[PDB]
């Protein structure tokens, strides 16, 4: 049975970042990544891809080109987790043991929970920014929009980047004004949630936009059926159960229902809902002390964002180092996360907050305003930071940046 001191499950944002950091602690030959996909994507780009502002090719690189040098890429899927015996099963019929385990399997998309998807994507006028197979269909549907309803959904499940389903709406509405079709478009946001955003400061700002641009937002409305050939969508009224509505669309962006990865749902490392059961502050597993979790696959009570993964990687780096010296972890993860809310083709409301859902802004100015600077940062600077800093283990969030920015705001006050 092959053994690795540190075994990383998943070759995404959290997996590649943790493998880079652990490589410095224990050596590249003592680290392994279990990842099936041959491509690695910076998913935050797909919002602008579906809006036509960015190309899909720029968001992906071969998985081989982000594996840390010297670290073994176990190209396969995880099929079973047996933490009581510190081992893992693999769709190549291979068993792997570990001294420490880092689980970073992300979140799972389930378009099939909606009738009848994904078969409906074979037809025009419908897309989804959440899949590499459908993000370009969002842009094609936005280009070919003539007249009618432009409908954007938010499912009744946990999601990754909760702001993305409404980012493309603001971008679509700006495109309609840009190209002389706003008078023809009826923009509808049907969300299963009862609020536009989970933080008061940024939700109030997003509400100003919704009123100013005459966007229709129906809360507690969930998409249940797509009749793609008919170009109809069926929504259920979560507020009055039993009520359903069939509505035509000239453009339909679908945010799929999401769930923990299937291999984790009934796994011994999951909680009652299927997420990896980890400590809120240290990211160490609550049952098995040599198991750790990071990212969308965990039950960390904060937003599932790559920005949260960056902040979690720094905490988890310390947690495992302290555990490696038999000590007790002291640095607590604050639940930092950020959703770069694109409101136009050159504006971004940069929401940053913590576990208490209170703003934790990095910059001195008020980030609840739409800013060209925050757009230029997200579009033209974050991608470089992602490939070159974070995936190499040199980015643990903007905590140090926030402190030194506030120090200068004390030098001035
Ligand atoms: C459209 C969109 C826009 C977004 N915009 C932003 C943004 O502006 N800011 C932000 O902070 N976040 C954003 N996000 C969120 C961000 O992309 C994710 O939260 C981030 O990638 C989470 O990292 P992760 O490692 O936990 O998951 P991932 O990066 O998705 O990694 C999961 C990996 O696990 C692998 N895997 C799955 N199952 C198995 C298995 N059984 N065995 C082995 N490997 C497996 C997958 O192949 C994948 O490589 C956005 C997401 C989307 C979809
Ligand atoms: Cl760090």
């Amino acid at each position: 049975m092959n053994h690795y001191e540190v075994l990383v499950l998943g070759g995404g944002s959290g997996g590649i970042t943790m493998a880079a950091r652990m490589k410095r602690k224990v050596g590249a030959e003592n680290v392994a990544i279990v990842e099936p996909s041959e491509r690695h994507f910076y998913q935050p780009i797909w919002t602008l891809v579906g809006a036509g502002a960015k190309q899909l090719s720029s968001s992906g690189r071969p998985t081989a080109s982000v594996i840390p040098s010297g670290v073994e890429w176990i190209k396969a899927r995880v099929t079973e987790l047996n933490p009581d015996k510190n081992c893992i099963h693999t769709d190549d019929d291979e068993k792997i043991s570990y001294r420490y385990l880092i689980i970073a399997l992300g979140i799972q998309l389930d378009y099939e929970k909606i009738k009848g998807l994904p078969e409906g994507f074979a037809h025009p006028k419908i897309g989804s920014n959440y899949s590499v197979k459908t993000v370009e269909k969002t842009w094609k549907a936005l280009q070919d929009f003539k007249e009618g309803n432009a409908i954007f959904t938010f499912p009744n499940t946990p999601v990754k980047c909760a702001g993305a389903p409404q980012k493309i709406m603001y971008l679509s509405e700006a495109y309609f004004r840009k190209t002389g079709k706003r008078s023809k478009a009826n923009i509808i946001f049907n969300t299963s949630l009862g609020a536009i955003f989970g933080v008061k400061k940024y939700a109030d700002a997003l509400q100003e936009i919704i009123q100013e641009r005459n966007l229709t937002v129906n809360y507690k409305k969930n998409l249940i059926e797509v009749r793609a050939d008919k170009q109809e969508a069926v929504f259920e009224n979560l507020d009055k159960p039993g009520e359903t509505q069939v509505i035509s669309y000239e453009m339909l962006h679908v945010t799929p229902p999401m769930s923990p990865p299937d291999v984790l749902k009934t796994s011994p490392v999951a909680d009652a809902a299927g997420w990896v059961d980890v400590d809120k502050e240290t990211l160490q597993h609550r049952r098995y002390p040599n198991v750790f979790g990071i990212g969308d696959c965990t039950n960390l009570p904060t937003s599932k964002t790559a920005a949260a993964v960056a902040a979690q990687s720094g905490i988890l780096d310390r947690t495992i180092s302290v555990i490696m010296k038999n000590q007790t972890p002291t640095k607590k993860y604050d639940g930092y996360t950020s959703c770069p809310l694109v409101t136009g083709y050159n504006r971004v409301i940069l929401a940053e907050f913590d576990y208490k859902a209170e703003p934790l802004e990095t910059f001195p100015f008020d980030q609840s305003k739409e800013r060209l600077s925050m757009y230029l940062m997200k579009a033209d600077l974050m991608p470089f930071l992602y490939w070159n800093m974070m995936l190499r283990g040199y980015w643990g969030g903007p905590a140090f940046l926030r402190k030194l920015f506030h120090l200068g705001m004390s030098l001035e006050h």
